[PDB]
């Protein structure tokens, strides 16, 4: 599915693409190389930087609606880290 993360697999938050093609939340891909430098974490293929931003799937995301897992609300996809972010249910399930 083209929304969600390759290294946390939640709707994704600020897509970021990579020289390879693998696509993350800005900071899912900012924390996976300032621990393992110049490596994709999805295939392990050479990075000379984070990516770029994936203003492609940015866009399609402000026009995608789906249900929250954990408490079914339907949720913009682009709004999706904020709704999981005070989703009590969501809290319940994984912690603060
Ligand atoms: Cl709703
Ligand atoms: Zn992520
Ligand atoms: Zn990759
Ligand atoms: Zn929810």
């Amino acid at each position: 599915t083209s929304f969600d993360c390759a290294v946390c697999l939640e709707v994704l938050h600020q897509p970021v693409r990579t020289r390879c093609g693998h696509v993350f939340c800005r900071s899912c891909i900012a924390t996976s190389l300032k621990n393992n430098k110049w490596t994709c974490p999805y295939c392990r293929a050479y990075l000379p930087s984070e990516g770029v931003p994936a203003t492609d799937v940015a866009k399609r995301m402000k026009s995608e609606y789906k249900n929250c897992a954990e408490c079914d609300t339907l949720v913009c996809l682009s709004e999706m880290r904020a709704h999981i972010r005070t989703c009590q249910k969501y809290i319940d399930k994984y912690g603060p």
